[PDB]
DNA sequence: GGGGGCATGCAGATCCCACAGGCGCG
DNA sequence: CCGCGCCTGTGGGATCTGCATGCCCC
């Protein structure tokens, strides 16, 4: 159907905006515990229509609103989970975010195993959850105080096409215009930020594109992939994202970004009138 | 028949996004 | 001189992540 998601792209999305969740909370009876597996993408209402997309390609999950401006789709019930699973086993993460749908994979293994209702069996799930994400609570910690490796191999690699990088870029990606006072100056600028946790595979865009840099700053938990130059704009760029399509309101702002680069390849930004539809397309992008 | 799991949420923490200014270089 | 773009810097909210429990069903 025309609103389905290439699988790549929907890995690559899932590495942005993703996140796999173990919890294991107190429940009244002696001793007992809820434990519910989740993956969760929550967005902007305004970008409700990629939930959406997602779950009609994968035909699980249920959407839901968080607040007033907030959207997200939960993927949780145990059936729902195998697709979730079959669908990364087969288009995998890459951000180090493989490595807590892994734990995730082998918590869902313990559960469908039943492994987790015998005597010493919610000690193995606490062990997993202190291995993913932020690990264990300080209430877990007391009730579990012999589990402290949070220990897990870091992933390593390489982006494994264009349509993956459609997908994370769709999420942590910005393209944007800039309009400079010294005459009034544009300029197309693409950046993706993340975590130094994955700075090995930002540090591999440079090489992928063939173009941009790597900022850091002497501060920063978090270092930026740029592209500044408007030739690899206009070459490299906007022809990748030509052929692996962006997804959701990001798409949008493309769609108006190579509006300017249109302008300015044909030099036709120096015109007043040229600049002017520069400053009413950028107007537009702040929407 | 107690719990395991679902249904359906609410709440906290931070990693992003969409930028701006200074300035050297060709 | 001039325009590009390398490089630094960042506010704050859209993310990522964690927390909650009554109901259903075997
Ligand atoms: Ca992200
Ligand atoms: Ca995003
Ligand atoms: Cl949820
Ligand atoms: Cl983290
Ligand atoms: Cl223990
Ligand atoms: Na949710
Ligand atoms: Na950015
Ligand atoms: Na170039
Ligand atoms: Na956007
Ligand atoms: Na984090």
């Amino acid at each position: 159907r025309r609103e389905s998601i290439n699988p790549w792209t929907l890995t690559g999305f899932a590495d942005a905006e993703g996140s796999f969740g173990l919890s294991i909370l107190n429940r009244r009876g002696t001793a007992r515990y809820h434990t519910r597996l989740s993956f969760t993408i929550m967005l902007h209402n305004k970008d409700k229509s990629i939930l959406e997309n997602i779950q009609s390609t994968w035909k699980v999950g249920s959407i839901l609103n968080n607040g007033d401006h907030y959207v997200s789709l939960v993927v949780y019930a145990f059936e729902d989970l195998k697709v979730i699973i079959d669908h990364f086993e087969k288009y995998p993460l890459i951000t180090q975010k493989l490595g807590d749908y892994k734990l995730f994979k082998q918590a869902f293994s313990v559960m469908e195993n039943k492994e987790h209702l015998k005597e010493n069996g919610i000690k193995e799930l606490v062990r997993i959850k202190a291995k993913m994400n932020w690990g264990l609570n300080d209430e877990l910690k007391k009730a579990f105080p012999e589990v402290i490796s949070r220990e897990r191999p870091l992933i390593n690699k390489n982006i494994p096409n264009g349509k993956w990088l459609a997908g994370f870029t769709s999420g942590d990606g910005s393209f944007f215009v800039r309009l400079r006072k010294s005459r009034v100056r544009v300029q197309l600028v693409f950046e993706i930020s993340q975590h130094i946790r994955d700075k090995n595979l930002m540090n591999s865009l440079i090489t992928y594109l063939g173009c941009g840099h790597i900022y850091e700053g002497n501060k920063r938990s978090w270092l930026q992939f740029r592209v500044e130059k408007f030739s690899d704009i206009n070459d490299k760029i906007i022809p990748v994202f030509q052929e692996n399509t962006l997804i959701g309101m990001k798409l949008e702002d493309f769609e108006d970004w190579c509006k300017v680069a249109k302008l300015i390849e044909e030099k036709k930004h120096l015109t007043e009138s040229g600049l002017d539809e520069i400053k009413k397309i950028k107007l537009n992008m702040n929407k």
